[PDB]
């Protein structure tokens, strides 16, 4: 079957969370979903390991092809909100922060577009939400 | 990654689409997605396939974990509108019908519990649905 990804969606003032890799690329926490785990508490886990935050998985943003959205996977986006916690040393990522969709920085396209990410502003903007999907 | 399990939800007079198999079992259309296709695609051509039938992938009911839910699997609940078709003969089903949720055939409960067929009429019947995962 196609690979599972699972991506979080944290925000803070409308303002996202995003994680840098050792390439200075930009993108959501997240990862290849693990085999024992489901996609929820791999998200949570994902977050806790790359962005030093405890989040609890909210709402299903969008499942999408990558193959038709990003330059075999499956992406899960999933909103997530925040608890708490900090930035903390690790093997996956350098640095975090919060940015304004109007001033990204340089972004993992193959990971998540900008477009994704309006996406998850408008779906943490909004009451009612119907899970996109293709 | 998990293996991805697709469902198609079915409904006509709020009555559900099953299909039988070999062991005398009933479930909803469905199977482990391909992986050269989309979570749509895949429902749809398994629709097809096996119940006859032309539908359009609508709503993501749910995406759950098959640990959780049924007797390493990610399940996802696709609610899909028919277009029209009817049952032909093929190597995966025997028979197909609309069943009402209070008078359920046996069914294959790894595949589909009666609750999961319960929540696919909840959002069949909803205007707003906020999609479940785990």
């Amino acid at each position: 079957t196609p690979k599972l990804d699972t991506r979080a969606a944290i925000f803070q003032e409308d303002k996202i969370l995003l994680v840098q890799e050792n390439d200075g690329l930009w993108s959501l926490p997240g990862g290849w979903c693990d085999v024992d785990q489901s996609v929820k508490d791999n998200v949570v886990k994902e977050v806790k390991e790359e962005a030093g935050l405890d989040v609890e998985a909210q709402r299903v943003v969008a499942i999408l092809d990558k193959h038709k959205n990003n330059p075999r996977v499956t992406k899960v986006f999933i909103l997530c909100r925040l608890l708490g916690g900090e930035f903390q040393p690790n093997s996956e990522t350098v640095a975090s922060g919060f940015f304004s969709l109007d001033d990204l920085p340089p972004l993992y396209l193959g990971k998540n577009t900008a477009e994704q990410l309006a996406l998850c502003l408008e779906a943490s903007r909004s009451e009612h939400w119907e899970t996109r999907f293709d």
